């Protein structure tokens, strides 16, 4: 828990690391204090992968879902903690639930309005891409490449290019190489 845990997920420090997805959802949870299913479930698995011990990961939960009043402590111990200690097999269940990586990420249902699963590069429009960009320090002629990237459908090359510039396509892959290069 040194490293990895329910506050250092939230520090910038940590989340720098974080490829796109994992940075739009940790905006949704941080915004509406509540993700929607596969949401919760590619964020879930994603810090699970990452390191997020069982009890960190019912801390991080619970505290972001209970935030400035969104739902009481007992509507989230009655709707969603079973949810998440499910996620990590702390009710006995021995369901194989593995990090999502890129292509599952891309296979499951497209988001549509109030979701925050999903790839980014296929899911944004571009302004919105090119303005999140900007704020990462990309200049025009690298935005316009992401941009190319993306209108070719090659996702996972316009997210390797965003590692690139900023410093077996997965997730969890993108934060180790880019936390490796913190030390
Ligand atoms: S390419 Fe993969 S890691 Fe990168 S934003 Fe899309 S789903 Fe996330």
């Amino acid at each position: 828990d040194d490293e990895i845990n329910a506050q250092s997920v939230w520090s910038e420090e940590i989340s720098s690391n974080y490829p796109l997805c994992i940075k739009n959802l940790m905006e949704g949870l941080k915004k509406n204090h509540h993700l929607r299913y596969y949401g919760r479930q590619q964020l879930s698995l994603f810090l699970k992968g990452i390191g997020l011990s069982a009890d960190e990961a019912l801390k991080f939960w619970s505290e972001a879902f209970t935030r400035n009043g969104n739902m009481t402590m007992e509507k989230f111990n009655k709707e969603y903690r079973f949810s998440f200690r499910h996620n990590y097999g702390l009710e006995g269940n021995r369901i194989n639930y593995k990090p999502w990586d890129c292509h599952t990420i891309l296979s499951k249902p497209r988001p549509g309005r109030g979701d925050y699963h999903g790839c980014p590069f296929r899911d944004w429009s571009h302004e919105r891409l090119s303005a999140e960009l900007r704020s990462m320090k990309l200049t025009q002629a690298q935005i316009i490449s992401v941009l190319d990237s993306c209108q070719k459908g090659e996702y996972t090359i316009a997210c390797t290019k965003v590692f690139e510039m900023t410093h077996i396509a997965h997730p969890n892959l993108y934060f180790e190489r880019s936390r490796q290069l913190q030390k």
